[PDB]
């Protein structure tokens, strides 16, 4: 009644008690309702959230994500649980299984990739088995024997299939690649793809979440699965997607990360004596995709822009994805000091109507802002990680703890939600969100 | 390495992942291997470190042991989970299915009872309910109708037909039924149980547990056993069990329990408005039982002891049951401060050789003492949270306290032992112990 | 900016802090500026919060108080630090060394008393000292027996002398004593106190506070004042004060504080061998204070009254006093759940509107309510703080951590003030008062 | 008694209750007895300790330690305090009054100065003063516009007076201006110092301090004391020391603090618009100091190393002075991950016979080592707290948290002392040192 929020030691306890509730036995759904199967990205942060809990079990996680690793390198987006309906579009939409010759053996996925967070997860996992004696180290380390070359290969083909001209970005062929599917990012590239006739379809995600105002609209999922056809009709040839997909942007965000998940695996390649020519490639791809997002930015105010392939323009948004130089470092000095400016200003953390000190997803002053519309203005505690966590890797001690701070305290009503109205503070979207519940697992420490 | 202890929240989170890692869907094994079954006491114990989690599940876990109650009110203390084996002596071997006209349908269960602290489980459940609002207080409530009567049936059978003779005092017709099996405090009566030829039988918990430091011997499992047969042969009827059993203790530890779980049930019955009638007779059985407790000690000490009902011989051993009515309350003023000295000195808590002060099952300078053998010696967190518990309802907040947080300090390996080595604080037993990571979630808060 | 309130330890080390800077040598003062002398019952208090941080320290405090006792028991409700001025009436006003021949030798004090908890700040001293080893131990008990003597003429003088006619209540002789000096439970008995010739007098009290609505008005003042000149007119002699006090009421809150020390004080010399007949007379005056305090109350609520000596007349108000029969026990169990359910519905703890689940010090619905005036309404940790340590000795556990859990999310703003607007939870009067960061530490523990 | 610790909250209580407890007025003494006076970096320690306490306070401790500030910029190592005595040498001996032409004019003070961690106490004070509201940030701001032109005058009389060669290093004239008495960093440089007729005293810090294991000898004492008489030969003349000084060393442990300060304090004036010429000036010494401690360093393993002046030669021991270079940065990558090795690996902080994994004044395996004397071997929370510090600002967070979560630990015996042995734990020197009390309040936040 007076204090619906949870004490600490509850907060965690309810977090891992969600995380085992949402274990599949060797994977874990990104949501009971909305999402019942793994997600690539929401994969590795449950990897990073069960590292206090089980080393041998978050190492299982990202086992068995690569387990369902394309042959060409590529970690698709969806694995698809054994035989798990309920989501759309579902391995027979996708048909990749059939179509595409370097989709896996015995895993069902989709045909499509998300960005590279999993060397992060890979890092907090060794950082954990450190602090816990030998024999979880020994179970890390294995771990590392055992994936290191299908990481270099899921690294490998970010950086040679989608940065196919060295500008050091990654081209994405579908919004869903970005994490961000109805951003206002992508709201002008997709106003250009004009649909034909796309098989007969009945969408599922909004069946389970009742409000309209916290999903994407109609119109929307018409283009999405447009794209989809484009890409069977190619059988998901890498070689074949650029002559053929409506969609091709370069996603700052997803590139800075990739800078960012390249120098750490890079440091861990370094630490744990893999061969030398990986490494040195590792660190090579780090900087360029640091150059590549540097090249997007403002010159007054540091912000990055994504662009458009086919329109051939840069796309000028107010979303979050504009701090992705924050992430991957590289600016000059004067600029950086002006991104951080607009970071902690009016138009996003700085507000006066935001219940948390937290990033938004879309400013609220843009005119694309919906306060209740998933990635056009709410408060996602994965970003709100994200940030914090390459934040201390800058060695901004005291903006990552103060993102921290404000993201347990948004978090401490343990609705787990995947993200929150940015003014009152009211959980949206799908509860019991893996991924929000291993944030505030690492968080609490 | 250097602290190979969690902190409050990574303990916290761990117990938690714990608990949903035993869960079988409606029931928590009391423990992964030696113990894949539904125990009653652990059941209780489950709800409670549930009830900061899911008052739901923890509900549910009470819902799912009650469905195994007998037609005379018995709560049997094993509910075997549906095909499990590996457990002995197992459903086949008890036989109640068949034999047994009031055992349940469709729920196999033993053919004995463990101790009521059931009771406890539900003010729990009742307080974690009132702090969380209206409809969680709808779950607890709704609870409190479907099985206040089943309840009352529980503690009736214990009064009526395990109290025959009105001394207020439960006979228990197996040690198991103590819920310490290998207490010094049963040496005697077993020693008198002299068995027949008995259908031949594989012991099953020494195979997954390898030291027999830690467990019991093969004569008592011959025993333990001819009592099954015992039982049998008058097909568990209350009526002739006194006619035949060859072991017929007065159990002054379970007694004080149901003392307090009889006046703690009536306290609820009274706030939430339950018939006058039941809660007059539980009130009259909370003072009958803390009286049969009382007369049980001895004048100086205030010790509380067994009575052995075939020798006719008061039971004196020293192990912590002794401090029985310390739990319920009853004694005059000198003879508990006596008491309390005796808890607190030497021969208890006040060993020197103890790695923290807490009570061990069995006193070490008892010529009975084994620091390694389950309760003749070890420390064990379900003794040391129910002591902790009864102890701040007796008003003695300090005492209570200093017991928590040494139980605390004790689980924070993380091992979630059943028991521990009194001296250096080795984790003894079966690990993964369901009620040792409930009591440190309670702890915790 | 987004959060104003204090974490747990950033809060504790301001506590302290505060604590210390109070601290003039070998006293504290209850408020910098609008107390800046020692209050008797702050100073019990201070000493609990000091325990924690200096046993030692903690001994001096209460050595400071008791140094300034009566020659006949009697602990005056303030000790004045030497030549310090800005608090009135000082003590040229009170004029105690030159007219009261009980009056201490080498300390100014006032002529009054206050609410004898000093018994509960001896138990926390003595708690906190068996945690921290020997030589501290040793500290603790050489103040006992210095000082035991001093604690038992304290407890005879208000027994004997405050008690004359072994009613088991203690009659005050001013409303200061009460420690609630414009709580609604005066005004009748105010009302009949008439100013003679009353030598003239500036307030400094309200020159340091001075919105008017948060301290008592000029007329109050006028009464208070006047009370002291009959004293003085007698020379502060016991033995004259009936025959010419004009207020003259039995206060049943001091009485039940008085009921609850006595058996602490017992159960502290029984453990630390004091005098048999000493243990005694605490225990009889335990039970009589108990039983004095059972015969105010009404029958159906179980509320406990004041008693107008001169008007031979019970007191009937709505305020925190009516609860003094839950601190030190004795109702029918019946009455006793009517008066928890008055503490915890709407009248009181329940009320809708109020910011925390807190006891304010008059029900927001009487006519007497000002949510803003000092007694009359305003929530005060000191009350809090007694309420959850009185409940926690019944054995009310949940009820006790409740009260410090809000007590605690309270005082997170790091005010420290003495009381706070019940609805708004604004800090009212003066700030950095030493008893509140008393209840704070001892509540963090 | 079983746990001589205390909790979080406790620890924080007594830091504060300390720190309190020290504090003048208007200045804080290093400790009570041994140092009870203000001492130049314990000041900016005791700083960054008041600032989660009362910002207010925390700037006046920088304020006294400035208004003692020479008329040429340095900040002299002790500000006696006025009529105390109990510390040699003391106010009389150092002469400085009657002989230094630059000393200040209401203030007495040491002839030698020490490390600048100044800046790194302002920008705690800003960062605590942001999140405290407007108020709060008022005053850390006055503070800025009142002392920035003073803390200017002291980075630039580093620069231009003990750097005048701009080898960017920092030269001393004693070993107590590097905060490391008797490290073995300077053991050769004593050597060819050589005592003339040097005036007769008495030490008053073995007085205190009284086991000889733990406190520099007699023979170091008349070297310290003879360099007094070198500098006050010359009358503390800048210009002169150079041709007079029997004591020339660069220390490049201060000088990578240098580094760090100049880079921390150009940050705090760019946020707060101070004169650009200031802030160029600031990062050109940042830059240039971390060249110079660079080219220092050893080849292979990447440890700085002092240098001696007079000798012209280079200082090579086996002392955490080494590690200045993971402080400022600057080192090649390769030759920084051997360094990072040495730190981590069993000549310093993964040695096996150590109680934390912390790290030692000087090697466990050097010669040198000398488990209780002063910097020859135990473990300094101060510098636990500055690695830490600036780990975290390096973005090695991890490394950063071990480092802090292992100082707690050894801290949370409460003794507040300045060193510990480093495989028993025992606390050494003086208890009650208030730089130690600051780092524990800093860490706990
Ligand atoms: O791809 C989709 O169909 C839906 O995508 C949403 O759900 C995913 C699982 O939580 C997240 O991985 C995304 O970031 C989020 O935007
Ligand atoms: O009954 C048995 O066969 C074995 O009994 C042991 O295991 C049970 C499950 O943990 C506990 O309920 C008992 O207290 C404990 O003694
Ligand atoms: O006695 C007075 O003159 C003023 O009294 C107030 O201040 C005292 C010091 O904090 C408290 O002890 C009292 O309870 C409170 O009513
Ligand atoms: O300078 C001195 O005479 C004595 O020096 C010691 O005491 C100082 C106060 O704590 C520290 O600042 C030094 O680092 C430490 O070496």
């Amino acid at each position: 009644p007076h204090d619906p929020s949870f004490t600490p030691t509850q907060l965690a306890a309810r977090a891992a008690y969600l995380l085992r509730g949402n274990d599949l036995g060797t994977m874990t759904t990104a949501a009971p309702l909305l999402y019942p199967h793994m997600w690539s990205w929401d994969a590795a942060f449950v990897a990073i959230g069960l590292a206090p809990l089980s080393v041998e079990r978050a190492v299982v996680e990202l086992d068995t994500l690569l387990s369902a690793q394309w042959r060409n390198g590529m970690i698709p987006h969806i694995v698809f649980a054994n035989g798990v309906d309920g989501y759309f579009p579902g391995p027979a939409r996708w048909a990749t299984a059939t179509l595409a010759d370097n989709a896996p053996r015995n895993r069902l996925t989709s045909g499509i990739t998300q960005p590279p967070v999993h060397a992060i997860a890979v890092q907090r996992i060794l950082e954990h088995a450190r602090t816990r004696g030998r024999s979880t180290r020994a179970v890390a380390e294995a771990f590392l024997d055992r994936r290191w070359g299908d990481l270099m290969r899921w690294h490998r083909w970010l950086a040679e299939c989608r940065d196919r001209n060295e500008r050091g970005r990654i081209t994405l062929y579908h919004g869903w690649e970005s994490g961000m599917d109805n951003s206002p990012r992508w709201d002008s590239a997709y106003a250009n793809v004009v649909p034909g006739k796309l098989p007969e379809y009945q969408r599922a995600d909004n069946v389970i979440i009742t409000d309209p105002s916290q999903r994407p609209s109609d119109g929307e999922y018409d283009r999405y699965l447009w794209l989809l056809e484009e890409m069977k009709a190619v059988r998901y040839d890498d070689e074949r997607l650029p002559s053929v997909m409506s969609f091709q942007v370069e996603d700052v965000f997803f590139s800075a990360i990739f800078s960012v998940a390249c120098q750490v695996l890079a440091e861990i390649g370094e630490d744990y004596k893999r061969p030398h020519a990986d490494v040195k490639d590792l660190y090579l791809w780090a900087e360029r995709f640091r150059a590549g997002v540097v090249e997007t930015t403002d010159q007054r105010t540091g912000a990055a822009r994504d662009f458009d392939v086919l329109a051939e323009k840069w796309l000028v948004t107010e979303t979050a994805a504009q701090f992705a130089p924050l992430l991957c470092g590289g600016l000059p000095h004067d600029r950086e000091r002006a991104l951080l400016k607009l970071l902690e200003g009016p138009r996003f953390c700085g507000h006066p109507d935001l219940k948390y000190g937290l990033i938004p997803s879309t400013s609220p002053v843009s005119r694309d802002f919906r306060p209740r519309e998933y990635w056009r203005g709410p408060v996602w505690p994965v970003l709100t990680w994200l940030f914090s966590w390459c934040f201390a890797r800058r060695g901004w001690a005291e903006r990552a703890r103060l993102l921290r701070q404000e993201g347990l305290r948004q978090a401490s009503d343990g609705s787990f939600a995947a993200y929150y109205e940015p003014f009152t503070g009211e959980p949206l979207g799908s509860m019991q969100q893996s991924w929000t519940a291993a944030a505030v697992l690492d968080w609490l420490g």
